[PDB]
RNA sequence: UUUUUUUUUUUUUUUUUUUUUUUUUUCUCCUCUUUUUUUUUUUU
């Protein structure tokens, strides 16, 4: 008895335009766990422009699940 | 030195009654365009 809010794990799908993205201008990626997403995220940091990052992460956050109550 | 007579304003009053807003038409009718639909997160 109480109510628990989750975020079930995402699936590679919404990754994959992600990676073919990512797959355009140098950064390689992989999505095998939220540790090593998002180590292999922090690091990416095109130097001769700022916008990749935010748009890399707002394309990331274009990716995942939802958070929904339950007994 | 000029007398006498020729009516006038219809009579009547001491009759019962048990309903009810309105009221009566007008036909079938091509909604144009990046999408699957995004979604955690924190400050109200």
């Amino acid at each position: 008895q109480a109510l628990l809010r989750q975020h079930p794990p995402p699936h590679q799908e919404f990754f994959s335009e992600l990676r073919e993205c990512a797959k355009a201008k140098g950064f390689f990626i992989d999505t095998r766990s939220n540790k090593t997403l998002a180590d292999s995220l922090d690091n990416a940091n095109d130097p001769h422009d700022p916008i990749v990052n935010r748009l890399l992460r707002s394309m990331a956050t274009q990716a995942m699940s939802n958070a929904l109550y339950f007994s």
